[PDB]
């Protein structure tokens, strides 16, 4: 009897993005063609919190459990590296990303939404799992489609596993947590608490807990307070603050469990005119063109970061294999050497390895069939990745900047180095050595520039 290989089942296709834990990477099955949404699990970035036998038995059960707004997952799979849990697909992106992409949304879409997510939870609360970090990232939408399903991600892995202490890991995280959940006792009642946030997000477009870095944050949550004293909330009716009021009620034992929630006044009204919430929506689009700006700022400074201790390791590799050293290696070797450097979780494959290696010297016009200069490739392969990485960031900026001015304000960093928990003096510091016109804003080459000496360089 063998244990079961997830490469020899599963090829990937694409990476489809990054999330709590691991890579997610877009698979198929090689005889099937099923495919697959699985997440990558890297035992070296994170710490198991349980042991085999807990982690095994969750899985069989997770595998059991069917519900339409809860991710389905099909199989499970492991290493010595890593854990690959192997999920099903979805397409339509993340719930938030919808709405702002519309014109109108109202109590009537807020329900509907707020539903979906109670239904799913009080499902897992039944079966005894806990997801502690739910959060708007969290909600993937079925499809496409105009009325596709909100399907809740992530269920029952911070039970088993150890969160990420990276702040890259941990944008948006704050705003959601449970005040219990801090202090160390807490029960299925802390997912009550995050989908109330949530719908105070979606009626309002503002965080109840608010800060000017994590743990300001954090110190609003943990205080317990918040008001429905904005303007925004007069266009709100009373049965919404009420259930809000009940889910953000900070002793757990009195808080309204999910179950509860579903019979709630609120829910029953309004997912059976309703005015739209147009100042919600303005505030919606705000808050995520800034949480997505500083998650890329982040993923940007960190994918320099490994591009730096990557290259002189791959031509670290390379020396060592170039044994006459004349500066020549064949593609076979470059796969070799390739592989040892990976020793990506898109690259956990032979395959996709020798895959990659002919993407770069097919770009760079070398000849496969014959010797490489290794040098050349190594500025090739990483300059790829360094130029995939200033894509992703401008995009940000562009998406950020809605007025098209071209132009980021102070406040407006302020704002985004504030969520990227980056130290005001610091970022201050580096705008000035930058922004010697004191014109108190900054292009995006500009911004590119802060972001890299903000990580050393
Ligand atoms: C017991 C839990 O086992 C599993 C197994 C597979 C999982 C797959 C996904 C998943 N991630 N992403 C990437 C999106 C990129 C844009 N930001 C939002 C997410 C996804 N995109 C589409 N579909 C997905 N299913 C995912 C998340 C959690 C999973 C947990």
């Amino acid at each position: 009897h063998s244990t079961a290989i997830f490469s020899d089942r599963y090829k990937g296709q694409r990476v489809l993005g990054k999330g709590s834990f691991g890579e997610v990477i877009l698979c198929k099955d090689k005889i099937t063609g099923q495919e697959c949404a699985v997440k990558v699990i890297s035992k070296r970035q994170v710490k198991q919190k349980t042991d085999k036998e807990s982690l095994l038995r969750e899985v069989q059960l997770l595998k059991q459990l069917d519900h339409p707004n809860i991710m389905k997952l099909y199989e499970f799979f492991e290493d010595k590296g890593y854990f690959y849990l192997v999920g099903e697909v979805y397409t339509g992106g993340e719930l938030f990303d919808e709405i702002i992409s519309r014109k109108r949304f109202s109590e009537v879409d807020a329900a509907r939404i707020i539903r979906q997510v109670l239904s799913g939870i009080t499902y897992m609360h039944k079966n005894k799992i806990v997801h502690r970090d739910l959060k708007p990232e969290n909600l993937l939408l079925e499809s496409k489609s105009k009325d596709a399903n909100i399907r809740i991600i992530d269920f029952g892995l911070s039970t088993h596993f150890e969160a990420s202490k990276k702040m890259k890991d941990k944008i948006g995280t704050a705003y959601y947590i449970a005040p219990e959940v801090l202090h160390g006792t807490y029960d299925e009642k802390c997912d009550v608490w995050s989908t109330g946030v949530i719908l105070y997000i979606l009626l309002s477009g503002c965080p109840p807990f608010n800060g000017a870095n994590e743990y300001d944050i954090l110190k609003k949550v943990e205080k317990g307070k918040y008001t429905f004293e904005l303007p925004q909330w007069k266009k709100v009716s009373e049965s919404a603050k009420d259930l809000i009021r009940k889910m953000l009620t900070y002793v757990p034992s009195m808080r309204i469990s999910a179950r509860d929630a579903l019979d709630h006044e609120w829910i029953q009204t309004y997912t059976k005119d309703v005015p739209s919430l147009d100042n919600a929506i303005l505030n919606i689009r705000q808050f995520q063109g800034t949480q997505k700006l500083a998650q890329a700022a982040l993923l940007y400074m960190g994918s320099k970061l490994t591009s730096q201790d990557e290259t002189k390791e791959l031509t670290a590799i390379f020396h060592k294999m170039d044994k006459n050293g004349d500066g020549q290696l064949d593609r076979a070797e470059l796969i070799e050497g390739y592989k040892e450097l990976m020793r990506d979780a898109s690259m956990l494959d032979a395959s996709a390895v020798e895959h990659e290696v002919d993407q770069v010297l097919d770009a760079v016009d070398f000849d496969k069939n014959g010797y490489i200069e290794y040098s050349e490739f190594v500025t090739v392969a990483m300059d790829r990745k360094t130029l995939l990485s200033r894509e992703r960031l401008e995009r940000a900026f562009r998406m950020f900047d809605s007025d098209n001015s071209g132009k980021i304000s102070s406040t407006e960093l302020a704002t985004i180095f504030g969520v990227s928990d980056v130290d005001s003096e610091t970022w201050k510091s580096v705008l000035s050595e930058v922004d010697k016109n004191n014109d108190g804003e900054v292009d995006f080459d500009e911004f590119q520039q802060m972001l890299l000496k903000l990580c050393g360089n």
